[PDB]
This record gives structure tokens, C-alpha cells and sequence, in this order.
């Protein structure tokens, strides 16, 4: 009766090598070169920051890398801390804790040790009536540099937010670094998930994935787990419904699960991802619908997108390393590199002129949906009005401060035509000045868009681009991107009963009691969709698309179609108005 | 003498057996198959949260459960915990309490844990001045994937606002899920209203059920068993007035209570249902007698709506699993399903016109009473202005920030005239954004009526529909509504001094001291009351209702009526000014 799931040495985190190796030049090395700590008697680094969003986990990973140095290094020992139970009311009970942890870390071999929560073992000081927090934050720091160094072993302070320390902890000398844990899309995403089916003996459908690695995003590995649980007692229920309606206990014959691919999408609909647990994230692929009427100009824009920004990959230095040349002794050769991405950029920018539901905001969380791994956040008055304790240019300076730390990172406002209009004068003069408190070598989109088409733009849009290559204009849609979006429809209006689980009344169950031991008739209406809506905005066509939705849920259990369509083309006349 | 009632195994949550086959899923399984342990070496997910509005209660489901796991697992322990009773001053009081209630039930059998009181027991870290917090938080983490695994047993935390726990708890992992109890409606509360009756050993009036669960809503079962208490304490008085004017302790004749219906109308007034203990509730059913001059229009407009809105009941997954077919291997035939649902519909909204008195908002609560179990909220100003630590635009955003939340949601403004009047132009745009920022996949209503009827409407509300589709106009009422409206009245005037209490002298009771041991004249008036009203607005029929009521509340001791019509008439003379 195992909780805890049993994929260990990594196998948590499965998908990610490069934060693998990473820390594997750092923890690793003290131990696996003692001679140069005086042959160059230096510190190799020690210390890492397990951090990231909730969901991947912090903890995982600990006994993740547990597992990469106890056989890889015969032998180290283990020191595991958790919670935020090094308190009292002596200031020496809390202070001989880990005084006592450092101790038989000391009195012991080769050995490592694990700070979950340094949040709570490791909070700020609040020196107006909490003071043992000055010991615990004094005793921790003395444990790297202040009476007792180091040593040959290594500390790992497991953080969920980075609003827990004080400005003392993730500093060289302790840690040296940072440790953040990006949510692995797609194929790390399909080594999370196949890690997990690694668990079946009997063998399962994953071989079909990465179908079932797609919409899996934003839940870690911890919540992939819940998936694979949730299609598990799935494929229970749908091999025994004597689970309920059955009294006594009672047994079945010794070997009985078989899982559906049902099974896998219950599980699918009835949970939710990690970043949305009561916030909607802003970045979200395109419908397989809008596509059809929204890939022509998107490809275009992220082309544009990718030339005003370059950046749409990770660059991995392990791998510069990997390759180097001779022709390398001097910085002039550096400053050919350092010439590059740093004056290749001006100051990226950009906005979208349109009309109103021309599309707006139905690339909008897609965009960002097409690279990651990037610095972001919104200027949306979700965001703006939602800070209370400060005045609303002070968010204003939190956000852009936010964007004081360097990365490539992202202005986000869709349909910025209500902006300007929700602020005063002095939060335009304040974004304003912000934006010329920025240089043009630094790397950062800035990104708007528009229900108002150009020619009639805000007199803050007519300026702050001022440019072909610092806008997209949009259109309406054309006529042959309209008949491929109804197109799938005047097909699946023509196989009905029997391609949909609404002709069709549904199949009957029986398990025993399991004995306890204790056509031309088309085309016109093919005419009637186009030429009443030429010039139709975009939403209107979703309208329609609803419309019809109904008109066909009601003829689901219809036969000899083409006799179903009056009701669609009188929709089409009532919709006019 | 007890207090606490005796329906158990989930016999106090009576009329809802979908969480119960829900939950016999997830702490059942482990300990109903724990061969798949390690066959397929998972974690079946155990831990639920008890959680719903007071009144439905928190703790009498969890006995319930606690007796459907009893017998039904042969056998199983418990551990109940109830209240904010694991503090203290030494961070290893608390520590030490939940972790010996673990390992006793580690040094048990198979068994159960019960925490009632979650959100006193594991409180938010208000990291400040008290860090016991910190500590609880981590080691009842831990207790399910921390130091301890969640093993053979299981954890119940009982909860009553989600406010009062830190995003840490309802995560995969501990609980893994939610549990809302919806307030068993019409028929589940018919089985929770008879099985409090199932005490009398005598028989009592039951099977006149449902007409005793018509009105009981909103009380949860508490207290629909303060309202059975009620109406038998009334029976209890109206068998013995000797309670009062006897001093003496005193016996009777041992076989003593007969109920009658009027002690369950006794209990019926005294007493309020749950969500109005100081906030009236935005849904209620119509009164019989707006029956005659609403229905007519409400059926199309709920009609409209279940266009519009073609969700009106709870699909059962259950149910879905329980008929499967074998056309069923692929994602394009799931894609066949997800496409309806989801793109047959656009951006719910819906605005009244109509006039000041012309049934505006005499429809509003009852339309949402025709159809329960949605997401839900108002944008009206009671709300709106309810702020005070934010400002209103923030309020705009925490309210569209609930919507955040994805639901089949609500929003609700009734007479938005008075609106839009009593904002700001900002946050008019802010509504009008939160709109646009909102997609149309997502179904959603947004509900609108006014007191101006259309050609007159404000400018936001002449775009934001725009449509005949996404609005009902309202007329007045017909005249043979009218005639059906006061038809009941001009037939309690001829048969009042008896039909009614009023023309009858009370009847006196008495009971022993119970020895102790220690017309053509109508017509005309028929013809009165209308044509003198024919344009009238529908609050002026209520007026005149109510005089006219007035007028028989003075005849009810009246004989021999039609001449009693004088006062009526004369009224109606008087009404015109």
C-alpha cells in the first residue's frame, strides 16, 4: 500500500538530463576529485536550490538524485531533513538540531544531506518579535562559511517560492546556484508519462502515445501520476461493476485488470493542470477549427516574431564545450560572439491592428503556445487592478521590476484598445517611461494587439511602434480558408447515426455475481453558407458553427439525411439581423 | 437523551448515492485489491474532502461512511480527529499527536482516519509570528508522501470553507480530489425527510410526501432535523397543555404523541433554510398566482435558453462506463464527442427588455430555480459595492476571476438599468473586457433583463446582443391571463365564513389535569375590474389584489355575500389616480 510512487536515480524527473548533468559537475565533483582541494585547494560548488512550480515536485527529485550518487558513489550516506521542524522556544534547541545533523554528517563517511522546506527550517527574520530566526538563519549560513565549512558534504534546500528567504541563502558560498524545473512538454513529457506506465506488468497502450502526451501539460509528474491512477480505477470500473451494489467482502479471480483507452480520456476530463488550479494561463494552443482560418496569418507572424526575435530555442553550453575550436587564446574573438544577439536586436516591440472579434485573442494564448522556456507576464488589468496594499504605478514599477531581472522576457497585453482607457494619464506617462527605461540591446518582446483596425489607433498606439515590421494588420477571412472550416460539418451531417454515440442506444453491461468466498441534395445549402456571410466577422461564423452544432445533436438519431438541412438554411436567414 | 441522530452508513446524506459510489471507489479499492499493489505497484487514490455548505453537514457523512465501510469491510478500524486540538507551544506536541494517531493505526489493522476540522488542524502558515503552522502543514504532508507513505489507511479532511487551507492539501497526492454536497433537492430530500421519520415507531403522516419536501430547501438535514423536532414538540402541545400551568413534576399515561399536519406547518414558519441565515438567496420559484400571467412567457424564455443552453441535468460517468462500445479504439471518434459540447455553442448571453412593474425580476429568481447545480454569481451592486478592502475594479476581476474557475457559470444581473448607472465609465470597460476576454468555446451564461423596454436601451446594451437570439422582449399581460389571475378571488368572496379561519370562533380546548404521582350580483364587478385596466402595468393587479384582499379580510365573518361587492368597485374607482 505504497502512496509514494517507485521511479528513482532521476526517473522523477524523467526528461530533463540537462538540469542532470548540471548538478552532477557540482555535488558530485567534491567527492569525486578530493586531490585538487589543495593541489588547487578550492571549494567545488556545493549547495543546490531545488525550485520550481508545485506539481513537479521538489521532493522527487531529492531521492531522484539520491539515487544518481548512492551507486554512483560507493559510498556516500544520506542526511534527509523535512518540514519546518527545527524549532523551539531555546534558541539552542532549534541551533543543536542541525547542529546535530552537521555533526554525524561529520562523525560519518562520504555523506550528503537533504533540506526539504528551507522555507520553514529557513524563513526570513522578522525581528520585531520572532528573534530565533536570527539564530536559525545565522547557524545555517555558519554551517557553509561561518564556523563549520563545507566539508565533503552537501546541502540542498528544497523551495517551493522564492518569497520564503531572505536575501542570504541562495548566494555563493552556500548554494552558488538555482535550481528551477520547467515542466517537461512533450517527449519529456512522454518519458514522465511512459515512467509511470513502467509500473504495468502487464503491458499497456503507450506505444500510442505521445497521443496521450499532448494534453497532458502543466501537471508535473506528481499529477501525471494522478492521471495514470484515475484511468487505473477507470479500467476497474469498466472490468467490475461489482464494486458497488456488492456488500460483503468478497474476492474475484486472481488476475483482473485490462485498461481502455476510454479509460485513459476519463481520467483526462475530470482534473486539471497545475498552473491552473484557480488562475487560467494566458498561453494556450490553437483550436483544430480556428486553424483553418487562423494557420495562413499565423505563420507569417511567428515568422515575423522569430525575425524581430531570433531566440526560439535553449542553448545548451554543455554542448559548446562539447565543440571547441584552436582559433580561441583572445576576447576580440569573444567580442565577435558578444557582438551577436546583443546588437543584432532593437528593442522588440509589436502590436496588432484588427477588428473586433477579427480574431482577436484566438491566437492570443497560442503565440505564446508556439515556444517556451521565456521570461513573461501580462499588463492586463487582472494583474494591474489586482494589487490593493500598493498604488496602482507601483504595480506598474513591481511589474517592470519584475522585467528588472534580465531574460528574455515578454510584455503581454491582448487587446490593449480597453487599456489606456482603464488608467489614468500617469499609468500611460509611467508604462511609457518604463519602456524608455529600457535599452535596445536588452532581448524582450513587447507585445499588443488591437480590436480597432489602424488608421483610427489610440494615440499611444500611433507612436510606440510607428512601423510596418513593429504591427501586423489582419483581414477578414477568405472565402476558401471559410468552406474548409464547414467543411468537416457537410460530411458529418451525412453519417450521423452510426459515426456519433447518439444514434445509437448504448450497449447493456452484464458481469456475474463473481460467488464470494466471505448527396445533390447538399450543394444548394453549400451555396447558401457562402455569400451570406462575405465580409462576416469571425465570431460569426462560430456562431453559426453553434447553431448547426444543435441542428445535428437534435438529428443525431437521423437517417436519409439530406432531407435535415431546411432548419440549417433557415438559421442562416433568421441569423442575418 | 441524544442529541445527535441515528441514520448512519451514509443514511444522513440520504438521496445521493453518486458520491457514495464516487468514494467506495477510491478508499474502498486499496483495501479491496491490494494484489494490484504491486502486480501494477500503484497508489489507488485514498483521501477525500468533505466539503458543501454547512447544514448539509461535514461529519454525520463521515460516520456515514465510517458505517459503509464498517460492515462492508470485514474488517476495518477507525481514527476520528475532530476539532483544532493538535496545537500547542512545543513544535513537536502537535508533531507528535497526528504522528502517534499514525502509527497506531500503523500498529493496526487495516483501517480509517477522520479528520473533521482540516482547516483548524492544518491552517494556512501565517509566517509572521506563528511557525507551528509551518510545522503541521509539512507533517501532515509528510504523513501521505513525506517520512510516511499513505499505507493501508486513509484520510478524511472534513472542511466547510475553501479559505481556510493553503494550496498544499487538496492537491494529487493527500487527497487526490473534492467533495461538494449539493443540498439533496426535491426526491433526495424526500429520503432525507423520511428517514428522520423512520424514528416514529408509530406511524406518521409521510406518504403525504413529497408535500412536506416540497418547501424544505436550503436546510441541509440538520436542519430538516430541527424541523422534524419542530412538529413534534408541536404535536407534543397540541396533545398536552399541561406542559406549561403545571407545577409539580408530574407523569401521564405512557403512550403519548399524535403528529398532525398542522404541527409540521408550525415547524414550517418558525424556522429558516441554510444559505438565508442573513442573505437572501438570488433563486426562488414563482408564486402560483404569478402563474397565470408568467408561465406563458416563461416557457419560451426557458425554452429559449435550453436552446442556447442545451445543459439542464448531471450526466453520470457511471453510466457512460456502464454502456461502452466497441467502435471505440481511436482519438477522431473522441474527437467526434468533444466537438459537440464544445463548439455548439457561442458566448451564452442573454438581456430582458421590458417595462418598470412589467414582471421585471418576478421571473429572476425563479429562472435560476428552474434548473440547479451550476456555477454561479451577480454582478449586482449589493456585491459589487460589497468591497471595501479593494477596490471596485478589483472586485470586477476577483468576480470574473471566480468565473476564472472553469464552469457551466452564471452571470447574473437583474433591472441592469439601475446599472451602468452606478459605476464608473472604467468599470463599464472593465465588464465589457472581462467579456472580450473570455472565448466563446466556454459555455457560460450571461442573464440581463431590464425596466426600459428595447428602442430606448443604453448603449451598451444596444451592441452587446444585438440580436433577436440574444434577447427576450416582454408585452404586457393578456387580458384572459388577467380574467385566470383574478379568477380564484371571485369565488373565495361567496364561500369565506366557513372555507376560511375567520368566520369561525376558535374552538376551545380542554384537557384534564392528568393526576400526578409526584351570483347575478357579481357579474357586474366582473366587468368592473376590467376594462378599467386593460394597459395596466402588472404591480397594479397586485395592488389591487392586495386591497381586495383587504376587503375580504374585513367580510370574513360575512354572510350571505354579493352584497359585499360595494367596497370592492369603489376601490377599483379609487385605484385610477
Amino acid at each position: 500500500p505504497l502512496g509514494v510512487d517507485s521511479s528513482l536515480s532521476f526517473e522523477s524527473v524523467g526528461g530533463l538530463d540537462n538540469y542532470i548533468n548540471q548538478l552532477k559537475e557540482m555535488v558530485m565533483l567534491p567527492l569525486l576529485y578530493p586531490e585538487i582541494f589543495q593541489r588547487f585547494n578550492m571549494q567545488p560548488p556545493r549547495g543546490v536550490l531545488f525550485h520550481g512550480p508545485p506539481g513537479t515536485g521538489k521532493t522527487l527529485m531529492a531521492r531522484a538524485l539520491a539515487a544518481a550518487c548512492s551507486s554512483e558513489n560507493k559510498k556516500v550516506s544520506f542526511y534527509m531533513r523535512k518540514g519546518a521542524d527545527c524549532l523551539s522556544k531555546w534558541v539552542g534547541e532549534a541551533e543543536r538540531q542541525l547542529r546535530l545533523l552537521f555533526e554525524e554528517a561529520k562523525s560519518t563517511q562520504p555523506s550528503i544531506i537533504f533540506f526539504d522546506e528551507i522555507d520553514g527550517l529557513a524563513p526570513v527574520r522578522s525581528s520585531k518579535q520572532e528573534q530565533i530566526h536570527a539564530s536559525i538563519v545565522s547557524t545555517l549560513l555558519a554551517l557553509m562559511d561561518g564556523m563549520e565549512s563545507r566539508g565533503q558534504v552537501i546541502i540542498i534546500g528544497a523551495t517551493n517560492r522564492p518569497d520564503a528567504v531572505d536575501p542570504a541563502l541562495r548566494r555563493p558560498g552556500r548554494f552558488d546556484r538555482e535550481f528551477y524545473f520547467p515542466l517537461p512538454d512533450r517527449d519529456a513529457r512522454k518519458k514522465i508519462i511512459e515512467i509511470h506506465t513502467r509500473n504495468w506488468d502487464p503491458p499497456v497502450p503507450e506505444w500510442l502515445c505521445s497521443m496521450l502526451a499532448e494534453k497532458s501539460k502543466g501537471y508535473g509528474g506528481a499529477d501525471l501520476r494522478a492521471l495514470c491512477t484515475e484511468a487505473a480505477l477507470n479500467s476497474i470500473k469498466r472490468t467490475y461493476p461489482q464494486l458497488y451494489r456488492s456488500t460483503k467482502r468478497l474476492q474475484i479471480d486472481p488476475k483482473t485488470i485490462k485498461v481502455k483507452v476510454k479509460d485513459f480520456v476519463m481520467s483526462m476530463k475530470r482534473m486539471i493542470p497545475s498552473s491552473e488550479r484557480s488562475s487560467i494561463s494566458p498561453s494556450k494552443p490553437l483550436s483544430p477549427e480556428l486553424k483553418p482560418l487562423l494557420n495562413e496569418a499565423f505563420q507569417d507572424i511567428e515568422k515575423t516574431l522569430q525575425k524581430l526575435m531570433p531566440v526560439a530555442s535553449k542553448l545548451n553550453p554543455l554542448e559548446e564545450v562539447m565543440y571547441d575550436d584552436p582559433k580561441e587564446n583572445d576576447f576580440e574573438y569573444q567580442q565577435r560572439l558578444e557582438t551577436f544577439e546583443t546588437l543584432r536586436i532593437y528593442k522588440p516591440r509589436f502590436l496588432i491592428c484588427g477588428r473586433k472579434g477579427l480574431g482577436q485573442t484566438a491566437l492570443g494564448p497560442a503565440i505564446l503556445q508556439q515556444y517556451e522556456g521565456v521570461h513573461v507576464q501580462s499588463f492586463d488589468m487582472s494583474t494591474l487592478l489586482q494589487d490593493s496594499t500598493q498604488s496602482i504605478e507601483t504595480s506598474i514599477i513591481h511589474l517592470f521590476l519584475e522585467v528588472r531581472r534580465h531574460t528574455p522576457s515578454i510584455i503581454y497585453i491582448p487587446d490593449i484598445d480597453n487599456w489606456l482607457n482603464v488608467l489614468p494619464l500617469t499609468a500611460i506617462t509611467t508604462f511609457s517611461s518604463m519602456l524608455e527605461r529600457l535599452d535596445f540591446s536588452d532581448q524582450i518582446l513587447f507585445l499588443a494587439l488591437s480590436s480597432s483596425p489602424l488608421s483610427e489607433l489610440h494615440p499611444q498606439l500611433r507612436e510606440w511602434f510607428s512601423s510596418k515590421q513593429s504591427v501586423y494588420s489582419l483581414q477578414y477571412p477568405t472565402r476558401d480558408s471559410i468552406i474548409a472550416f464547414f467543411q468537416p460539418i457537410l460530411e458529418l451531417i451525412k453519417a450521423s447515426p452510426t459515426e456519433l454515440p447518439g444514434g445509437i442506444p448504448r450497449k447493456r453491461r452484464v458481469l456475474p455475481e463473481l460467488p464470494l468466498a466471505p448527396e445533390d441534395r447538399l450543394t444548394p445549402l453549400k451555396q447558401l453558407l457562402i455569400d451570406s456571410t462575405t465580409g462576416f466577422t469571425v465570431d460569426q461564423l462560430l456562431h453559426l458553427h453553434s447553431f448547426l452544432y444543435q441542428i445535428i445533436w437534435n438529428t443525431k438519431s437521423e437517417w436519409n439525411r439530406n432531407s435535415v438541412v431546411d432548419e440549417c438554411e433557415r438559421a442562416v436567414k433568421e441569423f442575418m439581423i
